């Protein structure tokens, strides 16, 4: 038993982490097959980030202006293009540690594991979720740009995130592996702000379902509610409207615990309305919303 | 910026995770050089765990009774011995993915990263700390025995934990890599109980120091205190007595933030005496004690 914030094993991705330098800037790259992926703001200076015309800056860059390093082996670049907000550096030698992988754009509320990197070397790994306002609450210091977020489906590595920005509000923003930012963020140093961060309601319910299987049951009450009436309370506390799809995904958890998803929403309703009285659930004194319904069945099975 | 519960990259240890089967029981092993390490309760049945005479059970086991598997390559065992509560299975072929490593017995309060494993395959990775009562609060389902806890010092892998037991109270107990249990626990299914779990006071202070560098400062007050007077309050709330050594280890954090460690203990004193008023610190609604003073400088640098 036991329940803990878990991240996928990062070994498959450590073999793809290289260091990319362009002029004076250094960041991390992702080395799959004979291409290296990295944020396109590597071709920028600190003054450039004020307002960078990225195409004009790329006019000045040649193939030898990109120093890709994989430890003590230097990669030779033989082609470079700009796909949205990433740079596709084509190299002459394919990565021998390339795993089975796809490029996936995850949905809001979904989770992924992040491998924090600096100068192409892995530093740590932690679990992260895409907030409804398309930001993430991570750990990213200077030089962490190019670090990736991924999911591991048995053999496949579903890359979904690449770090680009830290907003002046403390949170982080980034793109998928095709270069498209998550949310209305640009790779430019300006005054950007994410929306009102809401809570992934379907994720809170799955976390409460994990608490029942572990022994934490004090929050179980004797009430029920309706999907509409629970959405009125959810909307009041800045929670995501719970849909019928969310109800179905919680099906296996509802069947295994014997607690209907509407009874669980009634217990969550009272937690939102009465707080926690100073108690904890699964070692947390607040409601955790960074475990998907699949994350709970992954650890409980 | 940002602060998150981080674990070391697990790739170096995934290359050492094999599957060990003895008769009907299956668990995980650790493959370094030409030896495989695993819990000695692999030679036990479910009835045996009631009260197992381990030496007598090992009399009946031969070298071929140990099936070590590393994916689709079977390892040939040519020697087996019992070191305390682990089994040293000597194999004829050395692990090519062996990293630089030592066997370390960590102190109470220290942290390490755990790679959860089942049938020799890695499942996830999470950060864990050795509680003062020598238990850990982890995620361990059936078949997770043999999973390891480790620290990565640049190149070296400091293995420190191997999982053995889940106590009837929900927590987990295990041994170092030399076979000695952490705490007064035996590898037998009986009524074992850890002591009164206290809080790693030096770790809470380092976490509060990390909060200052990130923007969370509301808990900063205008008080100071003495080491003795703070220990009276700490002892009341089941906290670890803070020593002068703890004060020195917090030195770099105290100097970088400009806040003396006794002023920080005064702020922590009021949090223990006034609670949190419903606020949070670094996204947590309670006091986190599973970040060492070195874990904070590791992420902030
Ligand atoms: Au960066
Ligand atoms: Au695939
Ligand atoms: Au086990
Ligand atoms: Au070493």
């Amino acid at each position: 038993s036991g329940f803990r914030k878990m991240a996928f094993p990062s070994g498959k991705v450590e073999g793809c982490m290289v260091q990319v330098t362009c002029g004076t800037t250094t960041l991390n790259g992702l080395w799959l097959d004979d291409v290296v992926y990295c944020p396109r703001h590597v071709i920028c200076t600190s003054e450039d980030m004020l307002n960078p015309n990225y195409e004009d800056l790329l006019i000045r860059k040649s193939n030898h202006n990109f120093l890709v390093q994989a430890g003590n082996v230097q990669l030779r670049v033989i082609g470079h293009s700009m796909q949205n907000c990433v740079l596709k550096l084509k190299v002459d030698t394919a990565n021998p540690k390339t795993p089975k992988y796809k490029f996936v754009r995850i949905q809001p509320g979904q989770t992924f594991s992040v491998l924090a990197c600096y100068n192409g070397s892995p530093s740590g790994v932690y679990q992260c979720a895409m907030r409804p306002n398309f930001t993430i609450k991570g750990s990213f210091l200077n030089g962490s740009c190019g670090s990736v977020g991924f999911n591991i489906d048995y053999d496949c590595v579903s890359f979904c995130y690449m770090h680009h920005m830290e907003l002046p509000t403390g949170v982080h923003a980034g793109t998928d592996l095709e270069g498209n930012f998550y949310g209305p963020f640009v790779d430019r140093q300006t005054a950007q702000a994410a929306g009102t961060d809401t809570t992934i309601t379907v994720n809170v319910l799955a976390w409460l379902y994990a608490a029942v299987i572990n022994g934490d049951r004090w929050f179980l009450n004797r009430f029920t509610t309706t999907l509409n009436d629970f959405n009125l309370v959810a909307m009041k506390y800045n929670y995501e409207p719970l849909t019928q799809d969310h109800v179905d995904i919680l099906g296996p958890l509802s069947a295994q615990t014997g607690i209907a998803v509407l009874d669980m929403c009634a217990s969550l309703k009272e937690l939102l309305q009465n707080g926690m009285n100073g108690r904890t659930i699964l070692g947390s004194a607040l409601l955790e919303d960074e475990f998907t319904p699949f994350d709970v069945v992954r650890q409980c099975s």
